[PDB]
């Protein structure tokens, strides 16, 4: 859940294999993501977290989640294309296998002096669905369903962590309705920013840190438009501040002659973080 | 479930999708078998059952299994190609998803009458592996591992069904190392003939109900060689009896010169057959 965000597919990409290089605790590892259909994209993250929330709120095992509650938590208007979109997202999450291969040998026991560890993980161990419409056959005869009721059986150990230490798994119900760049920014501040309470960063670094292959103009215009929409009316386009559910930002534009680059400063208020449930 | 036998791939087949029509309890249904690699074949069944036995034998959750125990239980001499073969069977079992789609709408919930139910199942929810050799990047650019320790995490419902009820799918460990036709014969004797005391059969009937695509020469030579092998020498080439782990058989020759077939008299004994653990 912490490293999976680094091994997803680009948005709107339909592929069945992706090999990414990662490093955790100094240990370099190769993370593979494969599916019999299309692997998870970055945009699916939100949907995944939605499931997380709906798994925690229900238990207060097998977790029944209705499609309408998912649409509501995602802040999307109920319609055919919307239900089909969430259905495609959950379908990508369901058939995605992650596998982390550690490249540095470790000592395990007297019988295994040098041992390389690999972990093959899958979020949903089982899924039972209930649909109003009948399945369709499609090309090659492969079934396609339109479920309204989901019944999730998570991976056991992960499920035991879905009912224990529900902080990194519980995002604010309002951040799950936000833009993809806002979600990625809040998720980046939530995991890689517990070291300090004040920080200094640029938008140019934020592309390479969050959405690299997105060009600087689209990234800056979209994310700046969103943060400006969530900002307070106190400032102009050159200087404004955003609450961001505990991550009080302070964006300031830097100009050469007419061209601009933005510069943001955050002050992490840990209280409102836990308050945002 | 007990319908996976109709969902597996034919022997010597390496594919990623299969679809079958299956009627269960009067309802027409479709079973799809998917894998990002190769789906399970029939010849993997024994290995799967081996895992079963070992998972029941260790807990006497997570289940550590060593490849040495799998090779010994399957009756395989420890070597390179043997370890590779077992690893390939376990790899096909690990990445195989099954899915049962009901094509007839039935009553599911007071808000979904005549709804359509699907069930996406997977034997292994999670798999941690310990390998002695280093991860190798093959010619296809994908990581290939050579594990020796299998920390297995089964599907929760199937695991609970696998720890308490150890009588539906547990075979005598000595049958997991026999010829494939003997294993198929014993499985046919446990599935069919539920509580029938005695019955009389033909090797031709056993040929068509066990291995349709096997020549009558190889069926008689292999099956009669193995059954006649596991029998006290009290008889001759034309009359012998086999215990067969609770299914006491009696095989005799038929129809004299140049044209032959075998009578097979059975007598079921639930005491020995079930108690053999």
């Amino acid at each position: 859940a912490g490293i999976i965000d680094q091994a997803l597919a680009p948005p709107r990409t339909r592929k069945s294999y992706q090999k990414s290089m990662v490093s955790i605790s100094g240990t370099r590892a190769v993370i593979e993501t494969r599916s019999s259909k299309n692997i998870m994209t970055v945009d699916d993250l939100m949907t995944l977290f939605a499931l997380f929330t709906l798994t925690v709120q229900y238990h207060d095992n097998k977790t029944p989640l209705y499609i309408t509650d998912i649409l509501s938590l995602r802040g999307k208007k109920d319609s055919g294309p919307a239900r089909d979109s969430i259905r495609d997202s959950i379908d990508r999450i369901e058939f995605t296998d992650f596998q982390l291969h550690e490249l540095t040998g470790r000592w395990l026991s007297e019988n295994m002096p040098e041992g390389f560890k690999s972990d093959r993980f899958r979020f949903l161990a089982r899924t039972i669905t209930a649909s109003e419409e009948a399945p369709v056959e499609g090309s090659d005869g492969e079934i396609r369903i339109k479920p309204n009721l989901y019944i999730l059986v998570w991976e056991p150990s992960f499920f035991e962590e879905l009912l224990t230490r529900d902080y990194f798994f519980l995002f604010p119900p309002e951040i799950l309705k936000q833009h993809t760049l806002v979600f990625q920014l809040y998720s980046y501040f939530r995991s890689r920013m517990s070291r300090r309470h004040t920080d200094v960063m640029m938008l140019s670094e934020l592309n390479q840190k969050l959405a690299r292959n997105i060009e600087w103009r689209r990234f800056s215009m979209d994310l700046i438009r969103e943060l400006r929409r969530l900002s307070e009316g106190k400032g102009s386009e050159d200087l404004f501040v955003v609450n961001l559910w505990g991550y009080h930002l302070t964006v300031k534009s830097i100009e050469e002659k007419g061209k601009v680059v933005d510069y943001q400063v955050d002050i992490k208020c840990d209280v409102e973080e836990v308050l945002r449930y």
